[PDB]
């Protein structure tokens, strides 16, 4: 734990290769521009759909053009100044969370209000560089070990939830009048607003079963090879596509608002001078959400290398965490300044680039996914074509995608599995704990992680107290390494805990 | 073939069982209501839907009401003096069709007109009497293993074919005003309407998809074991009257006739008279139609009667073909008398009954199932809450079950499929002619066999020569005999034409 140790060494091991790393994609040629076109499908449309949410519960101050700026900005920088350049960078359900929480808030109090709002999320960024500086300088990251499957998973899961939320939450708006629209327009009568509601119940449902289906094309009979692999890596823009187009087919028998579409403005029709005004009061107070953000980001950054640094990759290369931490912290003082909600590490973006770029390590892909993803903004009127409703359908299809290769998920199908029907479990592909651990200890840790995570799921709801979640996060590491092995048995931890992803037949 | 010979000989093979299939039945106790409730809920529903197509379709003048009183008399009396209670009676889509293209006639000539559309029908129902008199004494019934399974798939996929139709113009007119509906009312506006058909879209895909997913609920691990048996056996039901009560939730928000419900009146609130004053000439013309319906009912009740005395299932009593059709002919009779449809036997009723029982045979059950069909009709306050977009995706939900057990239909899949993809087909359960017959046959067969499908399915579309697509299906059995073993070879004929469902592993 030594001070600057690791960041010295992560930038020794990293200065070795990096004109390596940038003749490699070079050589690579156009062969380069399918994994980055897969990436910057995967990551543009979640951006998109994060930008849309904010701007529907930001009241419009932050939309997809923020989001997919920052996601762009930070991509590019850490693709020619960071360590690790298979980590994808974007912005991420919590950040949107805890965003939305500062602005119910700021909303709230009169010495704020929605005109200092973006200064005081800038103060914010600006305290959680300072703690993100301070970890990466202790060396916090050599302990990153700690961060155990059970975190891993519960937070995926409530992230999941939350997802589902925020699609069920747009649905049922669709049915009803924006808040910061003509009330007098013909689109919102009734009946059509009951028609717009259906239609997007239409919409979005055909989009995520589409999309669930398409996802295991690869393992189809029909079609050629091509035509099955590109569906496999393509199905999500491809069926966004396909219904827009759907959207589009009433168009003429119909008013102009149906179905209803991106509400974010086309940007061609720095808050540095408000951060000012702030009342000092507040400046200090933006210590307590600044704290939360760093420890989110201090567990999804790391979390999001390790995963996308698997040893199964034979990566020929060092790590850099401490040094990813650190530009992390100057990325977020630098989105906090310019207006625009911070980015992350994310999941399963980097394992999946590493995975295309399967290793071929390079900054290239990178560096031109986010340049894409950058222009899009220039395309803002194209994307104002897609309905919101396929973007409800996408969270919904996110939410039900962080379920497969999870553990806790099983552990409660389980749980709520017939005691005279596990051996239909045992029929198919199956965890090893299932057979070398007693059902009753499993339901005992399942029960524990599900209240672990219903509580903080419930906290969420709440209005100021809902920003402590990441605290509640954070506490299962102590909690696993003390309080688990005084009610539980040792192997029976390690296999319901266990670092690898342990399967049998 | 000598006359009355077949007729003699199964009379007096039922009549020494008759006091014992009652006797059994009766000691059956009430353990005979689970296939009784289930074989009703499998022919009460089709007939619904047929009876709101004949309402689409003529006008009102045949509605669920006829369509009901039909198939339960006719089944109440088959139960009682028919000679195979196992098979089950009911208005089937041939007959619909029928009677549309004879209804479409009967409009476009002024001497017969809608007045005089059910006097005709019932000419035609004496004629059709006549030559099943006919054909039974004759014992044309003799011959029924030439029905081949090419000829039996094609019908098959060519009702698959008018099912998945009749959804799609049912769907599509839910956009729309109905003909004789006042066009003042609000519920009839652009954006009601536009509203209505949207709702109708999700609730037929709810159901359709629900439904195909229940199917399987007894292959499913979770759950009680009798609640996925009733599942697997009621979900059809049961996704009806999900559906039907999620279209009641925004009742309280929208007009009175969104969504649209059954146009079928309700009766709380014979036409030998009119038969006389027919021309002779339509009497002598409805001679044409009545040859067809003939020939589809002579089709239909021997193949669902063969399929209901499959020899798996070990039954102890003979068969009655020569006396069921003459029976047929003498309900066909009473039935044009009385002014309704007449019934003949259904697919896959019978074999589901039977498997039911399974061998229980008893006259009970049928008579029983028809007694509430019939007294459905009593219940039709209650039948007119099902909204018309759930009977349209019922009918893609028969369309699409019409699908699993074809080998045609597994040939096309066939021809579809990739070169070099075919041990895919190769790796699940297959047909034994995939392995024990050349490909290039199998394609030339799917080939000629699809061309008939598909020039069947046109003729269907002709105004007055649609009429005449019995007597293709007739052909294929000397087409069978004579021509096709010309141009194949045997064994492959016996192989892809085979009178049993050969598998492999």
């Amino acid at each position: 734990f030594v001070p600057f140790e690791g960041i010295k060494n992560d930038l020794k091991g990293r200065l070795m290769c990096y004109k390596q790393d940038w003749t490699g994609g070079f050589k690579a040629g156009f062969r380069i521009l399918a994994p980055t076109t897969y990436i910057f499908f995967a990551s543009a449309i979640p951006v998109i759909s994060f930008g849309e949410q904010l701007e529907r519960s930001t009241d419009g101050v932050l939309t997809a053009v923020q989001t997919l700026a920052s996601t762009a900005i930070c991509g590019m920088i850490h693709s020619i100044i960071g360590g690790q350049p298979l980590l994808i960078l974007g912005v991420a359900e919590p950040t949107v969370i805890m965003y939305t929480f500062m602005f119910n808030f700021a909303k709230a109090r009169p010495e704020l209000g929605r005109d200092l709002f973006l200064a005081w999320s800038g103060w914010v960024c600006v305290w959680t560089a300072l703690m993100l500086f301070v970890l990466a300088i202790c060396g916090a990251c050599s302990i990153i070990n700690r961060f155990t499957r059970v975190a891993g998973e519960l937070f995926g899961l409530l992230i999941a939830m939350l997802f589902m939320q925020q699609a069920i939450k747009g649905l049922v708006d669709e049915f009803r009048i924006p808040e910061r629209e003509n009330q007098k327009l013909k689109e919102f009568l009734p009946s059509w607003r009951f028609a717009n509601g259906m239609f997007a119940l239409v919409l979005s449902f055909g989009l995520l079963l589409t999309g669930l289906r398409s996802r295991k094309a690869r393992s189809w009979r029909y079609g050629t090879g091509w035509l099955r692999s590109l569906i496999a890596d393509y199905g999500v823009p491809l069926m966004v596509l396909v219904w827009t187009g759907v959207s589009y087919i009433p168009a003429g028998d119909v008013p102009k608002g149906i179905p209803r579409r991106l509400f974010s403005p086309n940007p061609w029709s720095t808050v540095v001078k408000e951060m000012l005004d702030v009342p000092i009061v507040y400046i200090i107070g933006a210590f307590i959400p600044a704290s939360m953000i760093a420890v989110l980001y201090y567990f999804d950054h790391s979390v999001a290398s390790q995963l996308a640094q698997q040893k199964e990759f034979n990566l020929r290369k060092p790590s850099s965490y401490h040094y990813d931490l650190l530009l992390l912290g100057f990325l977020t003082l630098m989105c906090g300044l310019l207006g625009v909600p911070p980015s992350n590490g994310v999941i399963p973006q980097s394992p999946m680039h590493t995975k295309s770029l399967a290793v071929k390590e390079q900054r290239v892909s990178n560096l031109l996914q986010s340049t894409m993803v950058g222009g899009c903004v220039a395309a803002m009127p194209i994307l104002k074509m897609i309905p919101t409703s396929v973007l409800w359908g996408y969270f919904a299809f996110m939410a039900i995608e962080s379920l497969p290769g999870n553990q806790f998920w099983e552990r409660i199908l389980l749980l709520f599995t017939a005691p005279s029907r596990r051996f239909k479990v045992l029929e198919d592909y199956h965890a090893t704990f299932v057979e070398t651990v007693p059902f009753k200890t499993i339901a005992m840790f399942t029960l524990f992680q599900t209240t672990y995570l219903l509580i903080c799921f419930g906290l969420t709801w709440i209005p100021i107290a809902g920003v402590m979640f990441p605290l509640m996060i954070m506490f299962l590491i102590p909690v696993r390494q003390y309080l688990l092995p005084r009610f539980f048995k040792g192997a029976h931890l390690q296999d319901l805990d266990a670092a690898e992803y342990e399967e049998a037949p």
